[PDB]
RNA sequence: CUUGAGUCUCGUAGAGGGGGGUAGAAUUCCAGGUGUAGCGGUGAAAUGCGUAGAGAUCUGGAGGAAUACCGGUGGCGAAGGCGGCCCCCUGGACGAAGACUGACGCUCAGGUGCGAAAGCGUGGGGAGCAAACAGGAUUAGAUACCCUGGUAGUCCACGCCGUAAACGAUGUCGACUUGGAGGUUGUGCCCUUGAGGCGUGGCUUCCGGAGCUAACGCGUUAAGUCGACCGCCUGGGGAGUACGGCCGCAAGGUUAAAACUCAAAUGAAUUGACGGGGGCCCGCACAAGCGGUGGAGCAUGUGGUUUAAUUCGAUGCAACGCGA
């Protein structure tokens, strides 16, 4: 619809899935693809290559604005998904920069049992 | 009488305590938009939540709990314990100069108080987390593991209980006894002539001499040499149990046996066994080449089948052209 060419991207990397999404500078989202929805399923979608098919599939079907430059942040500790981000900026996006926004609490709320 | 003990002056540090405020980050929910077909989870799936529309990104609100970084066997406190920031009140410790009272000191059976967590009662609160419980799969049993929700409870106020590896496994107080390396905190002097050095105080960490000890180990903060007082022990199991007493609303707490059974139970240290590890070395063990067996026939031995007998002996690496 419009041309906006300075967005700013958000992966969700949890320990066994991996989603995307793009925004532009406001909060408005435009597009996500979901590592999970694209037949990947038990481990296969936590893998480096899944990420990689998920920024393909993410950046193409954002192309209908053409968006060149790109804000990305990093959150959960998702094993090996720099992988995506460096294939979002190998497909013809300058990055701008990066930094990793993982929520870290002040000791507020109880985390839950781990086995 | 002033050395022990205590009071006053001047200052220091400290998550010391009680009460009330307030702050930001995170998680949960709600309202308002973006926005489309899954979210979630395991090692795979499933239960659960999704098309009047979810999971992800912005604005605001609502409530509860806790204060990442400084953060460190750092600090304080009799112990339990204490961690955002500020304010009101308060306790304790220490250092410097003096001044003052005059033995006013230590310990303490009964007694009283404080005392982690869990637990109970009344009245509120209840975000996240989370004993039982329900649901899902695996199943001639599932009632163990994992996964999604969740009640007590974790919070507040007033009442209870008084137990723990409540550990420094080391009761309190005083004196004498060679050292080294740190942390933390005052203060005196000399020339503070950059955070100078020297001695002098307090609390705290590690090594180690004599000595003590069964050894491990302790070692000026003694488990060394003594003094003053209190508590506790007399083989293991039965058993911190029964019967009573006291306390408690209840669960229970405290004091606390005997019958019976065994010949040990135990602490330290030694010497080896441990089973995959790691790293360091050799060998036709491999890498590189040549010649071979497993394809055909023959000889020969063994095992099986058979026969009246197929004589006996060898059972992988060490046996099968072996005793022969």
């Amino acid at each position: 619809r419009k041309q906006v060419s300075d967005g700013v991207a958000h992966i969700h990397a949890s320990f066994n899935n991996t989603i995307v999404t793009i925004t532009d500078r406001q909060g408005n989202a435009l597009g996500w693809a979901t590592a999970g929805g694209s037949g990947f399923r038990g481990s296969r979608k936590s893998t480096p290559f899944a990420a990689q098919v998920a920024a393909e599939r993410c950046a193409d079907a954002v192309k209908e604005y053409g968006i060149k430059n790109l804000e990305v942040m990093v959150k959960g500790p998702g094993p090996g998904r720099e992988s995506t981000i460096r294939a979002l900026n190998a497909a013809g996006f300058r990055i701008t920069n990066i930094t990793d926004v993982t929520p870290i609490p002040h000791n507020g709320c109880r985390p839950p049992k781990k086995r």
